């Protein structure tokens, strides 16, 4: 039941096997327990999650001499980003654009027939399960060994009061208590969705036990609805989304969106916007059989033996902000003021538990400033003009403004991107870099070459938004956003040494732009 | 012979079709002549080669208000980087990086067996023939017509004198002159190396009238010469590249140039440092036959019916620096000051013409910059301290100083990198992000995740050099470097928002190395 690991000190790779046997234990594994039991103060802060803010947190907080302890269910710390989450989500992505490059030149090349083709998709989340637990080995090895880290994994821990937790059946006090806990899959209250077929990002890398039919269904239009979306429909199975409103709301310059979408048409992706699921069909035996949901234009049935589930995660507060009485909002994200604090004292919150922004960053830099803050500090964080993305077969980088969005905020904007205006549209050889060459000389595929634009201000010149489809761009958003927030002026911009051929033509053009006296162009 | 195009206003694809007839006619084709002829005032730069550095300046002076002249020996505007040089590059690169891939999972997946397997090269630079006078047109097109730039094409530039240029049997003066004529492709003084095999950079788009062989030879060990290599060596021919002194030189962090070169020998590329090619045996019809060469262990043949020249390019100031009278510099470089200026007065050099570094962004800096200063400003270029990259199968970026490279500098540096030390060295699932997942989670081929690491001088944390292997990093290295150029602070890097998984996981590092009272851990 309890494994004192404090002094064992495990290999990596033991890390990585012990981790896998727990995990794949029936009645749930031992509980992992590594505490200093030899120190004599008291913990600044437990961490109620050791997953990307409360591990990040963690290690923070003990960089600055205080003493800490993080619990977990599971028995590796890290969070879902690299056991269901950001990763696993990464490698089907991958394949997304690899498939939907090995499809648009079939035959070609050294590029097989891919008609009548339909790749595994349990084979390829069957890799993904077998060597996800390598990091979490060295998550877990260099935390305890390296950080010097108390945690108690694989074990749910017991917030019994503002001051003192449970796990290992033993009892904690801290001078302070930082929620880390996360946010859940969400879900859908419809008769059937337990059918053995449906899976959500989650329990897909878990329950996987079976190939997937030559029919998909996807609900959701945002992020990881999109993501898991396109890597199916790579896959060579016909996918038919459900949105409930409208895809892709968070791309919000149009033309960018307008372009991501027709290439997912493009590719046989059936989006249906305004739909919602009525009921799951099953078998005499329980598993899924066919979707039926309602849409604008009439109800509509549809056969498929698999269904992914992409909708918003669930901050996992309920139970907490009823044992500490904090505050909650319309979404069930413990509120929490510039400093990560909740309504109840001594206690902060940090995870997706806070709501959007759900990105790494956002949990890494909230589980750090709050530990900052608890070590006295009065740093105060509220994430806003971040940088952002998301996967379909292609990459989507965004920042700021979209192109509308500026204009209804009163800017005066000029808009410079590519391809350019031509009567050929998307048909050219333009953009290209990396990754969307073969593309671009492609017969017929030009128009595949990728799309990109800058909102810049007419009179005051500076950038309000950058947004790129392609590849390779990612990266460069985070540095690009930055110096956007310092002032970017398209002058500023066009003045540094680009790296043709860049993901990002922005630098070139801005140089070219600026030199006019009048930005108006377009 | 003398086409005035004045008056025409061709369609981009006219614009295309007819780039295609003159590049192809037997006689030279016709000589585009597009100039206003009611103008009153003089000219204010006669651009000598309309290419990266002349085409960019031709646009930025016309848009301060200047008269301008292109002129030229392609009937397009653009240069190398769109005919033979960037461009086809990326594109022989993709595949290189697409190979790579499909070869380390032959079989595997959606992956068919690569073993036996030899991709025909013909055929992928006949795709970029096929297309390459897309954006020519688009280039001529939009010139012409959006930015009522002036120029003469497809006619070799005549530079009577210091204010005089001759052209289209026409002559010209103006008030300065600015020649941006590039470099053209290094060569090999040694007997056979016009045997037809025998190819370069420029000469491979135009006249591989043939499929190589089972076997290729490349000369050379810096940027084009290996990008081209692991191109071959990709489409699984043996790859053998004869280095006169060393590879790679261009890659100064030790550590980092070890990785890449390491991953090359994998992939079965054989690099001979101070190696010299002896001599070209050819056959009775006068194609390669096999290459004779010293080594440090002694001469060596390998037969082969294809070999490729990877010098360095030469400028061409030859001619020009004689009929003008520039000084010259040891490698043949027009010597200009920190404006352009040569040592004779009203005239500039830009182009590769002026030497390293010979990429896209000073071309088009330089470009630009002269013609600024030509219309009166006193701007002054003197390019150091830029991102820089090339290909391998890999993605190689890098910038400011290599580990090894700050000690020598006097400083006492500190490293973070991916992936960390451990008893499992490279082969674990780190680093990872887009486009190595697959490298990451393969059996046995972790090791391929790729490589990265950032310099930071203990006390005062500045960064002093950032060095990454993968994929999407190159485009952000233009951004992070002039974050580093403002002086950034492994402080400021770990503070900023990033997007995981990236393929610099520089950001989070750094949040979590600065934490520490004392940078050193490595
Ligand atoms: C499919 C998908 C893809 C994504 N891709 C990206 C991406 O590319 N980039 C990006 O920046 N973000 C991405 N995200 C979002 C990102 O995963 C999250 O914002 C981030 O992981 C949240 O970190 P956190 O620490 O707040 O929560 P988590 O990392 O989810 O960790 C919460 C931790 O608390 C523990 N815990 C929960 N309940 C209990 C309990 N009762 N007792 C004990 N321990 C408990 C968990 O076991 C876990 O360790 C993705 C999300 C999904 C769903
Ligand atoms: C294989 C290869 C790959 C490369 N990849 C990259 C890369 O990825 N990124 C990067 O930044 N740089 C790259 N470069 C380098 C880059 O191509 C050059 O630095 C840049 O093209 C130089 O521009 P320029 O204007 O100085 O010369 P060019 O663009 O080469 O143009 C010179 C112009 O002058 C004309 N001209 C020459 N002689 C005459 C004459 N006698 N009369 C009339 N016109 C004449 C030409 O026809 C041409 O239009 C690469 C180079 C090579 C060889």
């Amino acid at each position: 039941k309890v494994w004192n690991a404090r002094n064992d000190h495990l290999t990596i790779n033991q890390w990585a096997t012990r981790i896998d046997e727990i995990l794949e234990a029936p009645d749930g594994g031992e509980v992992i327990y590594n505490v200093d039991e030899n120190d004599p103060r008291e913990y600044d802060a437990i961490f109620i999650g050791g997953g990307a803010a409360g591990r990040f947190g963690s290690a923070y907080l003990r960089a600055m001499g205080g003493r800490q302890l993080i619990v977990d269910r599971w028995p590796f710390l890290g969070g879902s980003c690299p056991h269901n989450a950001c990763v696993p989500h990464h490698l089907f992505s991958d394949c997304a654009a690899e498939l939907m490059l090995a499809r648009t030149f079939s035959g070609q090349y050294w590029f097989p027939d891919m008609t009548e083709k339909v790749v595994g998709i349990k084979e390829v989340v069957d890799l993904f399960r077998a060597g996800r637990n390598g990091p979490h080995g060295i998550m877990n090895f260099q935390s305890k060994e390296q950080l010097n880290l108390e945690y108690i994994l694989n074990c749910p821990a017991k917030v019994i009061d503002n001051h003192t937790v449970e796990a290992a059946g033993k009892v904690f006090k801290a001078k302070n208590l930082i929620l880390a806990v996360g946010a859940g899959p969400g879900t859908l209250d419809v008769p059937g969705v337990n059918a053995k077929g449906v899976f959500d990002h989650a329990t897909l890398v878990e329950e996987l036990d079976y190939e997937p039919g030559s029919t998909v269904v996807v609900v959701g239009g945002s992020k990881t609805a999109v993501e898991y979306g396109c890597f199916f429909n790579a896959t060579g199975r016909r996918t038919v989304m459900l949105v409930r409103t409208e895809p892709l709301k968070l791309i919000k310059d149009n033309e960018t969106r307008a372009y991501v979408l027709d290439r997912m048409k493009e590719q046989g992706m059936e989006i249906i916007s305004g739909s919602n699921v009525t009921r799951i069909e099953e078998d005499a035996n329980g598993r899924v059989q066919a979707v039926v949901a309602m849409t604008p234009n009439g109800e509509m049935r549809i056969e498929t033996d698999f269904v992914f589930l992409g909708l918003g995660e669930q901050p996992r507060s309920a139970e907490l902000a009823k044992i500490l009485g904090l505050d909650l909002g319309p979404k069930g994200e413990v509120l929490v003021n510039e400093y990560l604090q909740t309504s109840v004292p001594n206690v902060y919150a940090v995870g997706d538990l806070i709501g959007g922004p759900m990105e790494m960053f956002k949990a890494r830099k909230s589980g750090c400033y709050a530990a900052r803050n608890v070590m006295g500090e009065k740093i105060s964080y509220t994430p806003k003009n971040y940088p952002d993305f998301l996967h379909t077969h292609y990459e989507v980088s965004f920042l700021g403004m979209g192109e509308e969005e500026a204009r209804a905020a009163g800017h005066e904007i000029v808009t410079i991107k590519m391809p350019p205006d031509t009567e050929n549209g998307l048909n050219v050889a333009l953009p290209a870099s990396d990754r969307t060459m073969l593309y671009a000389f492609g017969k017929g595929t030009a128009h595949m070459s990728g799309f990109q634009k800058i909102v810049i201000d007419a009179k005051t010149r500076k950038v309000l938004g950058a947004h790129h489809v392609g590849y390779g761009a990612k990266d460069a958003f985070q540095y690009l956003n930055v110096l956007i927030k310092q002032g970017l002026t398209v002058d500023e911009l066009g003045d540094m040494d680009e790296l043709f051929l860049n993901p990002t033509h922005f630098i070139q053009l801005s140089r070219l732009r600026a030199g006019s006296k009048n930005l108006v162009s377009l």
